């Protein structure tokens, strides 16, 4: 038989504990890509991001090295990877890879150049910007990185060109959440320490979100609970009834905030502009209270008065007004 | 003894580590189905699907022939599965398979037909359409797939003629959520780059829901929170107690779409036509909140005008009901 | 010593990777029972359920065999599980088993009758009937099942006789959610296709829920929310708020609804009646407010006739409410 | 050298599968205790308990036997738990071990007595009581039980006086949820048949909640819930505006109860105390509400009889107010 | 070959089930620190925090010496974890350790110092601080030990420089929610019992908050639910409405508490002095209830006298805000 020959012929001796070289000052060097699939959640609160990525590695192991002659030409073959070899890498932002299935199997060649496919989802924390919320571009890190080997015994390089990592949209599931623009690969040389440089290749994936589901849901509801109150001032401020139509607003609008409020992280950097935006409205709308209270107390056992000092409270209406919808379009001219 | 003769004959030199095959430059088919169980749960926020499905393999394998002669006509045997080959096929659409448990037996023949069974729960990622919310067609896809083997090295096929499993309804779960009306196999030959060629072969399950628990609960209240203000017009729009007989619902209202904004997933192909009406519906009874609004400023220190300006308001509720009706049917008339 | 001396000469030859047996024409029977120890949760929504169960095995293996004699009288002895064969049997309901840990140790006889106990949780998946929700049987089904072998191979029976599983309340943890009346087991053949027959064996456990926690804090609330618009009837229907009396309640009881709505399955045989009932007190509520509409519109610039076409409105709730006190009895008299 | 000498001389012949004794007669007899460090958190509603505990064995094993001449007076030695024998106890009232991690070592001595320590978690299920929920006792247990084994073969013991078991607050950590009065250990003989018996030996563990946070968030609520329409009804009963004062309270007391009811379990005992006392005084407001709303049909087109038959109704209140100072006193007195 | 000629003259005999040392008196030092990457999150109703730490390790083996003579000059070398020796640490206050990936590889030297890497996540518990919520310093609490062995046998102590590990800000990841000021190690020597001693070296963790994100989105609303009602008692207290207005505030605001009550933990050494506050502004607006209702009952067939004596009720309004300026100053100059 041909091809079970070659494996006791190759595995006999393969002491897999050993990081297999000839010369040990040469540093066996691992070579890597991505594809990135999907993007399948982003949980802003939990301050993580869950990504299924292809994955694929080639590095020069010599000791794997046969001739094609007296194998019938066989230049291709499959190993379980736990009977050689493997590098350590792993992600230096993961929080739990137990969601990786195990590839059983690699390939090898004729020269050496041992290669290994697999999948791998990271739930991976990388410092999320929340700033322009419905509009935001995420600038998140995946830096593949060698755990315990240094720039002698291994070093981080890429597969292909980098600009053809960059523009990579052979496969992506569209029509879910986000869409990105492109996957930016970098080199960096890692050295926390005196005496100690750790190889590491970062992956700069940047993503940006699809607007449109909260066109309609999220800040159209945001249009008619301010329009609610313009068209809501237009009565005369003496109905006595303004009160009870003015404060079911606004209690009714604390739950506005809180139930975005426990949505979004606690990042200090700021308050999402959409977010600054509703409690802004809402802290003017707070002193319109006041004036339609005022008024009840002065028309008591200046009528005139009263409309005109409240109609300048309603020039600071659309003073707010015309100031959103200039920050909506420098938003749309973002992306 | 008969039995343990044949795995000590059989197992004594089966290097498990090589794909099995006298001649290299074949192929080593292997054909499968599936017998899909049931449907587990469809959570459309998350952008997910948990599947249970039967599951079953063949494949060729030379080495593990023998003859039924020589071991009292044996011709079934049963093999712990990490004492052979196995292909390294899984799904490219995952989550987490950590559900499924690990059968430990295998049957072979005495041609070499090894034949595996295993159950597999795959939460799958397709992207579902949620346009037409309670009666929606999902078509999922599962692609079945050699991770790392070539064409070169394994090929897929079916077990049976296709059409069976089009129509398999022989075991199912009915009465859980959904109804499937037919399972779609399809070969497809995948080939990211050049020199590589990978063997897949997809299924094109497709389900559709029961909208009867949804009939009653859902749209059914959405039923009479449009005819609570149709009727809820009849009075006269002078008794002042308008404003906040209308008010009440219309903050009211912003929570029923807010909880099921927050249900429903950002995709942004479209909100669902379902949740599309009834802000529209939302942004019709707003403008007439102004027309009970601006008929009080009128009537203030041209009556029957206002009665008939508001009139063909009215008519912009029953062209938004009768625009409804319509859209129900030709969603029924989909199934 | 004289216990090794066993083990030594036990498991010397003992191939495991075997069906144990002299003549492999007969299958090998296991034979088993459950004694079922708690029911923990039953989520209804996600229609699935979580059981511990007590479990238990035994199959006759002949090259398990000693005497007594030349071992000191040893007739029980004790072995590591995976140093033996084990059948394949697994339930075909499962959705995660991952929760039972692993008995390490097994008995021995010196018939070679080797007995297994192992404690197994299934998070199970039966389609639980939700249609009268307060004191609802269940009928939920455990299929013990050889997942690969046939009938050639292995054969499933009991272990005791089937009148002692029925009313076996030897353990038990009452004063839970749950209580069961009987545990019934019941043989079936299973064929999906020709040439093929799997050994099952199913267990049709029934249980039935402790109304008495919802008695108080469910359908109580369901009283007084019933008789508050009764007696809320009373007070003449011109008072003018009986509108700001009348709609709070009824948009309030959408939230009633929709809570449970959501807690409740998507299963299409039925709302539950329980559920289907205070729809239908809403689907009556809201045409009285109809009647308080129209009077006040006919009350403007025919009084007695008001109190009497709404009178004849008061009559259908004692219509609805003394057709609802037998659906409870009728139900009661089901347990 | 010295120590691994040893091992070599120890583990040389040490067959891990057999429960290790010179004469099988006599019972390998474990003996334990328990140290109990943390309560995590106990989830009412689930019917479950996460709890820490620090854990110790040891046991009589003969095979394992040296002299301390001969190996320069070693007499404490470590080895891996996997290459030793150890019983196969476990819990009876688990729901998921898989928190627990792994301890490789374990100690022996030149007598043979092995002896073991590890860390366990368990999410335990125990039949908690819910009567006086602020101020409830809690009768929990814990059976370590050979699982497999019978009297024969082991039987359980404990390590030190049960006494000092009992007021064991050597390590714990308060400032948490709860605090614990004793931990209490009882041996009990177990015996679900004939021609069986289970070594078990229970742990009645029992805490008690401190409820000084409660205290002001939980039922100083349910304090100006009470007085809020004690004061409510000072005012005389023909504003007609008493009802919109009143049925606001009403349906907004139902989510009071609905947000506990989905908190508490559904434990047919009973409703507990603290929630039938909420109920019942929206058992008697309720009933105010008719008697709001007869007088103003009374008062229609006997005002100082209005006042009286309703003052009685006043009678109604504090008659429940002082029944419940006592209830809360004697409460007070139990712990 | 010069690399795996080291590694079979290395591990030919290295029984790895013995804690290696030459002579046993000698305690085998292990020695680690930390470098904190990140706090990923803080829930503070579960008792736990989860903690992303950067982890580093040596100790000295006597077993894995050579020379660097005859090996080429090799000073470092890779050896797989689990073909070596591990000392049996970890911390006391896990709950589950199944998120840290498996680090297969370390380094040693030609003296023998091993050296190991691996990162670790724990989801810790450390009885969190709730007393200031936005203003909170956390004295958390990671206790690094030996399970099992004593001092005789481990030792730990640390790698560097106390002080270096106490500003360590080398590696951080900002902009989350959290930032630390330092890292304080310090050893301490446990022992519970007699006769028995075990090597532990703390580790307090302390972090505080950045209250930026609650300063908009949690206590700015606080402020304009307190200035609601000061201006709305602006009004006469004879409006009629006054109660309409002021009751919709008060069970309202039971839904502010009860949302945090259900956020925050059961701690009794406090409620929150935040949470604190809002109730204690519940226990004075609902007295003024008082003063609104019996003024009414009051004016009936001293209207001066009802506005001074309500006058002085205003002046227990800004006692309790400008009793609520120092509280936040006095927490402002905390950190
Ligand atoms: C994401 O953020 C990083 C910063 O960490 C950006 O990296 C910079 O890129 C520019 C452009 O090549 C360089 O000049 C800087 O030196 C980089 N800084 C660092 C610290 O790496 C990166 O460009 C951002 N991503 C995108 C798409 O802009
Ligand atoms: C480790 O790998 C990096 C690249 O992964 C090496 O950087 C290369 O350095 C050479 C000369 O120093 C340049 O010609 C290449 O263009 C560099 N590549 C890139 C991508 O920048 C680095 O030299 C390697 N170091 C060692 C010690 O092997
Ligand atoms: C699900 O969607 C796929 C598209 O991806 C449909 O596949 C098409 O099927 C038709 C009918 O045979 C072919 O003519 C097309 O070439 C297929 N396109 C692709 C891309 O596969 C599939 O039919 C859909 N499912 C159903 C039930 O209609
Ligand atoms: C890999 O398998 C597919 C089918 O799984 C093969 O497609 C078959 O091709 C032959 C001739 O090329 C046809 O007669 C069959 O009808 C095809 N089957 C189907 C289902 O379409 C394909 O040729 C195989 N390729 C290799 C290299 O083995
Ligand atoms: C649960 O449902 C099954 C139906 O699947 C019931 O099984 C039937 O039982 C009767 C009584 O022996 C038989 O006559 C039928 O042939 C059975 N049918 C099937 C399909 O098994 C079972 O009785 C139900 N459980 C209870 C307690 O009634
Ligand atoms: C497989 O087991 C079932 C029972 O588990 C066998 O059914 C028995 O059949 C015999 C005669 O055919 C009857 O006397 C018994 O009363 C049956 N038992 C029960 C519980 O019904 C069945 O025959 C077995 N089949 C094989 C091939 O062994
Ligand atoms: C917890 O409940 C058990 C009942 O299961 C109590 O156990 C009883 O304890 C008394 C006092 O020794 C004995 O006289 C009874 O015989 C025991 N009964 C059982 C069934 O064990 C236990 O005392 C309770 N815990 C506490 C702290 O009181
Ligand atoms: C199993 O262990 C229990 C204790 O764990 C034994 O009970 C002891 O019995 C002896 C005499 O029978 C008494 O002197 C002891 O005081 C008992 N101990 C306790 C804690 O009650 C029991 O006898 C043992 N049984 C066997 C067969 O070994
Ligand atoms: C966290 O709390 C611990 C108390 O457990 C503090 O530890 C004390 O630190 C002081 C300063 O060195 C010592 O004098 C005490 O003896 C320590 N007590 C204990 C029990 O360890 C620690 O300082 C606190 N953290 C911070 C940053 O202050
Ligand atoms: C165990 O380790 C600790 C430190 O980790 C040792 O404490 C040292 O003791 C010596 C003398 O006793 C002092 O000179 C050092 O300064 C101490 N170190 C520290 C950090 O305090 C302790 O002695 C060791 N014990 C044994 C038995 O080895
Ligand atoms: C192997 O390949 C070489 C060159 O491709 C060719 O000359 C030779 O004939 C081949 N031999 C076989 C057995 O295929
Ligand atoms: C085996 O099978 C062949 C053909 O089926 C038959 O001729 C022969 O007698 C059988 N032998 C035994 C031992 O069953
Ligand atoms: N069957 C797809 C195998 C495959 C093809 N190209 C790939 C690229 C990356 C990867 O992880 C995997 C792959
Ligand atoms: N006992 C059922 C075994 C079985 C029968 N037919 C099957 C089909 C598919 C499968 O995965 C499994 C099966
Ligand atoms: N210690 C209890 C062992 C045991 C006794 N009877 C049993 C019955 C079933 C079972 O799984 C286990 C058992
Ligand atoms: N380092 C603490 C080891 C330890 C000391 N005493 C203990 C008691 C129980 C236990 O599981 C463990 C221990
Ligand atoms: N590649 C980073 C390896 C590394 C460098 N310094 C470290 C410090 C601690 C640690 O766990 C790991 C490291």
């Amino acid at each position: 038989p041909a091809l079970l020959r070659l494996s006791d012929h190759l595995l006999a001796n393969y002491k897999k504990g050993v990081r297999p070289v000839r010369d040990w000052r040469k540093p066996t060097t691992v070579s890597i890509d991505v594809i990135m699939y999907a993007i399948l959640n982003v949980d802003e609160k939990n301050q993580v991001l869950t990504t299924y990525i292809w994955y694929r590695q080639y590095w020069t192991d010599e000791f794997l090295q046969w001739t094609p002659e007296d194998f019938d030409n066989v230049t291709k073959l499959s190993i379980p990877t736990d009977s050689i070899w493997v590098p350590d890498i792993l992600i230096n932002e993961f929080v739990d890879v137990g969601k990786s299935p195990n590839i059983p199997y690699v390939y090898v060649h004729h020269r050496g150049e041992v290669q290994n496919y697999k999948p791998l989802q990271l739930v991976t924390a990388c410092s999320l910007d929340i700033y322009n919320f419905p509009f935001d571009v995420q600038n998140c890190s995946l830096t593949f990185t060698s755990w315990l080997h240094t720039i002698q015994d291994i070093n981080i390089t890429l597969w292909r060109s980098p600009e053809e990592v960059r523009s990579d949209k052979s496969i992506f599931i569209n029509q879910g959440e986000w869409e990105l623009l492109e996957v930016f690969p970098q080199f960096k040389e890692f050295s926390i320490d005196i005496s100690n440089s750790y190889a590491e290749m970062k992956f700069y994936v940047i993503i940006r979100r699809r607007p449109l589901f909260y066109a309609v849901s999220l800040l159209l509801p945001s249009i008619f609970l301010m329009v609610v109150d313009i068209v809501g001032f237009c009565l005369p401020p003496d109905s006595g009834e303004r009160v009870s139509f003015k404060i079911t607003l606004l209690l009714g609008y604390s739950v506005f905030l809180i139930i975005v409020s426990d949505t979004l992280p606690a990042t200090a950097i700021g308050t999402p502009l959409i977010g600054v935006y509703f409690v802004v409205c809402m802290a003017l709308l707070v002193i319109s209270l006041a004036e339609t209270i005022f008024i009840v107390r002065l028309v008591h056992k200046w009528l005139r008065v009263g409309y005109v000092l409240d109609r300048l409270l309603f020039r600071i209406y659309l003073l707010a007004v015309l100031a959103y919808s200039i920050t909506l379009v420098t938003l749309w001219s973002i992306w």
